[PDB]
């Protein structure tokens, strides 16, 4: 029912997450190996690692109209509240979009399940981090991802034919946690677990 071969992935993708909307980001002078966006939604300062394309995108100073999708992590910088990527532009208008999910699953025994789902997007711009994190956590919850089976792929398919693939046998590559896409152009989501 739960295989220890996948324990790290199942623990990573069942971690709680936090969403910060219509917020402000402060980036200061580089002090270590990378640069951080500081966000202060409550009594804490959160350090959001500027990885991948976020490094060039954000100069030092103040950035308004910022959403962040947060998954707090251990780290080697001695930081209490740290997460990687998931910074996006705050909605410029109402967003309430759902995309169809089709899920196919094959265990080691040959049993082939077929689920469907609907995925609610409430952001005009959304990080792959958020999509990857929320879709995996769901698959674990409802389809036993990282229980009996722990590989395969998620494919996000777009109105224009483009796509974004998450391979299920490892974490999303950290650089990709900074990648962002138009939520309301997500057409459907194809999950294949094998
Ligand atoms: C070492 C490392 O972390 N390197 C990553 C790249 O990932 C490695 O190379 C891959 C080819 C694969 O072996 C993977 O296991 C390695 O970790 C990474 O390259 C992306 O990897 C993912 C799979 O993890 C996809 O294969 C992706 O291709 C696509 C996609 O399907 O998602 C193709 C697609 O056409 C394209 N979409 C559009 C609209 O242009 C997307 C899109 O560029 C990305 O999804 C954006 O995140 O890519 C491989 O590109 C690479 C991607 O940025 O980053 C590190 O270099
Ligand atoms: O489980 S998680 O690690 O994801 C949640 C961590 N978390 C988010 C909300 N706060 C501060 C609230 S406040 O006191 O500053 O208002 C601490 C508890
Ligand atoms: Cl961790
Ligand atoms: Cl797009």
């Amino acid at each position: 029912e739960i295989n220890p071969k996948f324990k790290d992935l199942r623990a990573y993708y069942t971690k709680p997450s936090l969403e910060f909307k219509n917020e402000i980001g402060i980036i200061l002078k580089k002090w270590t190996t990378i640069r951080f966006m500081n966000v202060v939604p409550d009594y804490f300062i959160y350090k959001i690692a500027l990885v991948g394309k976020d490094d060039k995108k954000y100069g030092e100073g103040v950035h308004r109209n910022v959403d962040v999708f947060v998954v707090l992590e251990e780290n080697n910088y001695n930081l209490e509240k740290y997460s990687v990527g998931g910074i996006t532009k705050s909605n410029s208008k109402k967003v309430d979009h759902k995309a169809g999910v089709r899920i196919t699953k094959e265990d080691n025994k040959g049993t082939i399940s077929h689920d469907v789902s609907e995925f609610k997007i409430t952001k005009e711009q959304i990080s792959l981090k958020e999509l990857d994190f929320k879709l995996r956590k769901q698959l674990i919850e409802k389809n036993n991802l990282y229980g009996n089976v722990g590989s395969g792929k998620i494919v996000i398919k777009m109105k224009n034919g483009g796509k974004y693939t998450f391979e299920l046998h490892k974490k999303l590559q950290e650089n990709r946690m900074a990648d962002v896409i138009d939520g309301t152009n997500i057409d459907n989501i194809e999950v294949n677990i094998k």
